[PDB]
């Protein structure tokens, strides 16, 4: 009934993989207690930092970077949620279900990366723990691992940032191509259609 119609909680930032240095890693900076809580309200007065974020639904979790002054994540992890900011939870200013796409405002603190204009087919995947995985460009929206691995290890990753030797934004990781549990292959937003759907 009308009375009882429940809400579904903001996205949060519960992490960030650490690009500042020679070295990749995760970080958490929220743990799941107060993630819940945090979604619940939308209100999340910890400090951000840095291009790619780990982010929590109550039931799921993914990446998000921030590309342009927006935080860009997947559809098929954030729906039409709202993300958790200081001031209370924000509205998506982006929405394309079309291309399973999805931004809000990029975070006070965070740095955004810079859309990528070399034209390089040699891309690096950043995952939510910290690989940085070499990927061939093959095509607008594909890419294929130089080294396959089984999908459990990309699971959680969409959302995070396919990138050019110099550090660009070349695309945001969307869904692997897996065959018999395989990850030979991924699919990206490029980020031409961030630019453009901006
Ligand atoms: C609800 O509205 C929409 C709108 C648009 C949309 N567009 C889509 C393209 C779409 O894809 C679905 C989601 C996407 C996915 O899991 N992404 C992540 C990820 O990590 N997610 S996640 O864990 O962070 C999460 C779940 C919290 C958020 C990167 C992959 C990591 C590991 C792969 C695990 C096995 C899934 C293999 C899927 N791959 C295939 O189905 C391909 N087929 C074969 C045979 O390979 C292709 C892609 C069909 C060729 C696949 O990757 N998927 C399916 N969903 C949607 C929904
Ligand atoms: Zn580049």
């Amino acid at each position: 009934h009308m009375a009882s119609m429940k809400k579904k909680g903001s996205v949060v930032i519960v992490g960030r993989i650490n690009l500042s240095g020679d070295t990749a890693y995760a970080q958490q900076t929220r743990g799941e207690e107060g993630c819940q809580e945090t979604s619940q309200t939308g209100r999340d007065k910890n400090q951000v930092e840095g291009e790619v974020q780990i982010v929590s639904t109550a039931t799921q979790t993914f990446l998000a970077t921030s590309i342009n002054g927006v935080l860009w994540t997947v559809y098929h992890g954030a729906g039409t949620r709202t993300i958790a900011s200081p001031k209370g939870p924000v509205t998506q200013m982006y929405t394309n279900v079309d291309k399973d796409l999805v931004g809000w405002q990029a975070p006070q603190g965070s740095r955004s990366l810079t859309p990528c204009t070399c034209g390089s087919s040699d891309l690096y995947l950043v995952t939510r723990h910290a690989d940085v995985i070499p990927v061939r460009r093959r095509g607008d929206s594909r890419g294929s691992l130089l080294s396959p691995r089984p999908i459990s290890y990309l699971k959680g990753s969409s959302g995070g940032p396919l990138l050019c030797p110099a550090g660009h934004a070349v695309g945001i990781f969307r869904a692997a191509v897996s065959t018999r549990g395989v990850a030979k292959a991924v699919d990206f937003i490029p980020v031409e259609s961030l630019e453009t759907t901006m």
